[PDB]
């Protein structure tokens, strides 16, 4: 079909957090039935960076999740055409991350171009110290809005010395098909797992690990 | 173990949302194993009221959480001295919602004794006009933090023509026991399903049920 049992995605990537300007470059593949996928990352201007990688990590996927049991597949069915996102993820320490995508198909390689906006990191916060371990795994909660969807969720990022920086994730999701031509789904629910495979030199190359999977909740109903 | 297999429940609530003032008492039992619970609910006191009965719902029981693998179960271990917890609901329209909490343990029975303060509900909103149909099923994210727990979710609330409107919730659990006893638990979610039973004389009286169950992410 139009999108294949493997697919695989270059990306580009261009922000500025705080006041450093960076670009990252990317290439990658997985099974988007399967919900899976890996992406190698390089950090290609503004290196090292001198924040944690950790704040960029949900900005590197959705044709990628494993829509189980009836969910219509907002995203896979946006090709030929394709989609965009737009998030505004807020760290209760102040911290303000802005990430716009656009992503379409040529040859059936899948291409995202993605802005990043960060501001009022603070200075000895983790972040900026790059003090940070990590993001636990967690369910963002989709539902339509407008003529587009919506996604709501908070993220618990680990830190050096244990506890965790909390934020949440405000996302707007658009398909650029008609929308005649969508079967636009119900409110559900994506289970998510980030991990890496390997980083090295300050982080200037990751290999990030992505598990999806789009579900209703199962727990049982009166 | 003093807290069994099926458990009863008592409730006090008071406060004002938007300058409506209301009282509200409640009774109920459930499985607090198998995280299941109802409670039966009467407003007493500014009835009926002018605002949707929905965002009251969360403020109505933390001791009925199914807690399945590893996971210490911060509350049930709290008894005989019981916790308190205390919420900032923010709705994206505006309206925060300010909740204060006490759970005791009172002859076999949980008490609850909550307060309640809502400001800047927008008055031609679906809150104030009751155009809502309760919430969409969610996960709360529970983590370590500040010597107890601390909760965050976003909460999605039905609309009559069918959109949602959004709202965060940021929760502290305060155990009263000495955390010198407790056995804490790491990151883990709890799947809620919380469903209006039935509403009568315009929500004056509502019956509510929730299942709820704390787990870690299974991929
Ligand atoms: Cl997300």
């Amino acid at each position: 079909e139009l999108i294949k049992e493997n697919m695989h995605m270059k990306l580009y990537m261009e922000g500025t957090v705080n006041n450093h300007h960076f670009k990252c470059t990317s290439e990658g593949e997985g099974k988007p039935y399967e919900g899976t996928q890996t992406q190698r990352i390089k950090v290609v201007e503004g290196g090292p960076l001198p924040f944690a990688f950790d704040i960029l990590a949900t900005s590197f996927s959705k044709t990628f999740i494993n829509h189980t049991q009836g969910i219509p597949d907002f995203w896979k069915q946006s090709f030929p055409e394709g989609f965009t996102w737009e998030r505004v993820t807020t760290y209760e320490d102040g911290g303000v991350l802005t990430a716009t995508q656009d992503t379409s198909l040529q040859d059936g390689c899948l291409i995202y171009n993605v802005k990043i906006r960060g501001v009022n990191f603070p200075s000895n916060g983790p972040v900026m110290q790059k003090k940070t371990l990590g993001w636990e795994a967690n369910t963002e909660m989709m539902y339509p809005a407008d003529g587009g969807l919506e996604g709501r969720n908070y993220m618990a990022l680990k830190l050096v010395g244990g506890g965790h920086l909390i934020c949440s994730l405000k996302t707007t999701y658009r398909s650029k098909k008609p929308a005649k031509n969508l079967k636009m789904p119900g409110v559900y629910y994506v289970d998510r797992r980030l991990e890496r495979i390997k980083e090295a030199d300050k982080e200037t190359y990751v290999e990030q690990h992505e598990v999806a999977v789009a579900r209703y909740c199962d727990l049982p109903s009166k």
